[PDB]
């Protein structure tokens, strides 16, 4: 006699619905998407020759609570079999790069100046424990990193960093809301190094990723794999999801219903789980609504241009998870992934070298913000030329696939907590009846829209 609706079918909406389902008195659960698939952007396309091109994440790293919560996830799903993991005794576990000054050099490990550090890094961390401490309720990546590190390290190390985690800058990034861990060590233990040295579920699958020291996993058939998986399940337990059906408005009635809109129908909804943008849910919010509206509207998203090769018979100067570019190197090119360094069984047959070419940056914002046309082509020179320079592979490849993702990434920019607090303080004074979720919120990783998902669905569970 409880219905919840689910808005947004990506990941963080599938793990609500399947958390939801899952408990010993399920309510009635609506998952509702806009688009024709589940799986947001987690997406896999299988190529011809069998191999496997990752459009969003291709494989997750499993160290953590919450990287274990996603394997105890996969085992519940049965998926073991089709466990793709680098192991610890692998170069793609052991190994991240960085392009600068037109070569590529290895970040150590924890064992004498590396390339491109002027000076061992022994003494940055050494002044890290002697910094004082910023007083500020926020700061950005990079005013928090130069502070603390030094010059070099905010410019290369951390720079390179806020691109590869979200294809952001770190002059805009809150330390805060994009790492809460170095920013407590900081505020809590007057230092970063030390509130690391001052310091999670359990299964087969775990236990097996602790042992042999996955540095990541996928699936055989792709990511989408366990979006599917997902799906699948809701489906069984008579979970009921509705493709291609934009929701439009959202306003409560009398007994405090929700009344969700979609394009020429409706549902009436006890409880709502948002695990869509949160721009969009802006939108989708009744003037009633406006001070959260507000909120929401203010959390803002990068694009992304995601460009798959393959070469036959080439190979790497190097072998290791990827490389990344700082914004100082290239503007447009955010870093390179060696795809078939780590999931070799994925290289199709006749096997060929894969490398995802990950484009966004300023290049692309400022491209997007003009009259220039966004096509196939521009962004396929752009990776090629990369490859080609950077990595030295002046082949044509063999195959290759481009795609533009707009608006993927939420960044969270300066005040961003404050923007979190005030939905949350708008939706408890008022008793909505909505949860929010998502990568627009407290984390971008799959690892963390899962959690996402599951602490929605505890917590309207918690309600009834
Ligand atoms: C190329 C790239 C590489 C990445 N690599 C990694 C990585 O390897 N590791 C990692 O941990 N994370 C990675 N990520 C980040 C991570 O994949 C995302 O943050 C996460 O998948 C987002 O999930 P989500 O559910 O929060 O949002 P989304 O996946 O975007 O899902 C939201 C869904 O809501 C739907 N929707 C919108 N409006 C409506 C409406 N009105 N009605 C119904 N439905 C609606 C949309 O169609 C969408 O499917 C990567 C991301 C990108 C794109
Ligand atoms: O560490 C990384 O996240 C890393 C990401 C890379 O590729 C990306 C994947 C995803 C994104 C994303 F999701 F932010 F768009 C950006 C980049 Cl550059 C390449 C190399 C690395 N690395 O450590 O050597």
């Amino acid at each position: 006699g409880r219905t919840v609706v689910v808005l947004g079918g990506g990941i963080s909406g599938l793990a609500a619905s399947y958390h939801l389902s899952r408990a010993p008195c399920p309510p009635k659960v609506v998952l509702v998407e806009s688009s024709e698939r589940l799986g947001g952007w987690i997406r896999s396309v299988r190529g011809p020759n069998g191999a496997i091109f990752e459009l969003g994440p291709g494989g997750i790293r499993p160290a953590g609570a919450l990287g274990a919560r996603t394997l105890l996830l996969v085992s519940e799903l049965g998926l073991d079999s089709e466990v793709l993991p680098v192991r610890g005794d692998h170069p793609a576990a052991q190994n991240r790069f960085l392009y600068v000054g037109g070569a590529l050099h290895a970040l150590p490990t924890g064992l004498r100046p590396s390339p491109p550090f002027s000076k061992p890094l022994f003494w940055a961390g050494l002044r890290e424990l002697t910094k004082p401490r910023g007083k500020e309720p926020d700061e950005t990546v990079h005013s928090f990193a130069q502070r603390r590190l030094g010059p070099e390290v905010a410019s290369l190390a951390m720079d390179s960093l806020c691109r590869g985690v979200f294809a952001g800058n770190s002059r805009e990034l809150s330390i805060r809301s994009c790492f809460p861990s170095l920013f407590q060590a900081e505020q809590t233990h007057r230092s970063i190094l030390l509130g690391l040295l001052l310091g999670q579920p359990d299964s087969a699958l775990i236990r097996q990723a602790l042992a042999e020291r996955w540095s990541q996993w996928s699936l055989r058939g792709g990511l989408e794999m366990l979006p599917q998986a997902l799906e699948t399940h809701l489906t069984s337990r008579g979970v009921s999801v509705l493709r291609g059906q934009p929701v439009c408005g959202l306003s409560l009635q009398a007994e405090g219903r929700w009344k969700v809109s979609l394009r020429d129908s409706s549902l009436e909804a006890d409880h709502v789980i948002s695990a869509i943008p949160a721009s969009v849910l802006s939108e989708l919010l009744p003037a009633e609504a406006a001070p959260l509206a507000r909120a929401l509207s203010a959390i803002t998203a990068v694009s992304v241009a995601v460009v798959n090769l393959q070469y036959q018979g080439a190979h790497l100067p190097v072998q290791g998870f990827g490389h990344l570019v700082p914004s100082s190197e290239d503007p447009g090119v955010l870093g390179i992934v060696y795809d078939s360094v780590a999931f070799p069984e994925q290289d199709g047959s006749p096997p060929g070298l894969r490398v995802t070419v990950m484009l966004g940056g300023s290049w692309l914002q400022t491209l997007e913000a003009s009259g220039c046309v966004l096509s196939q082509e521009l962004f396929q020179q752009r990776a090629q030329e990369a490859a080609a320079t950077q990595l030295g592979l002046k082949e044509m490849p063999s195959h290759c696939l481009v795609h533009l993702h707009k608006n993927c990434i939420p960044q969270y920019t300066l005040g961003h907590w404050q923007k979190l607090e005030s939905a949350r303080q708008f939706l408890t004074a008022h008793r909505l009846p909505l949860t929010l979720a998502g990568a627009s919120y407290e984390g971008v990783a799959v690892n963390d829209c899962i959690e996402s998902g599951r602490q929605a669905a505890v917590s309207v569970l918690g309600t009834e």
